[PDB]
């Protein structure tokens, strides 16, 4: 579907079918630099612990 970052920015994965908006995760540490990148269809909502970060846009994360 959509192409969203890895960890690495300067490689992408492609999103699963159904799959369109790319997230990024952080910790509440470190809320400056995000740990993980994806793909996924619906947005999670923030946690105690890690907080998401969706958008619409390809390699945007």
């Amino acid at each position: 579907m959509l192409k969203c970052n890895k960890l690495v920015p300067i490689a992408y994965k492609t999103c699963p079918e159904g799959k369109n908006l790319c997230y990024k995760m952080f910790m509440m540490s470190d809320l400056t630099i995000p740990v993980k990148r994806g793909c996924i269809d619906v947005c999670p909502k923030n946690s105690l612990l890690v907080k998401y970060v969706c958008c619409n846009t390809d390699r945007c994360n």
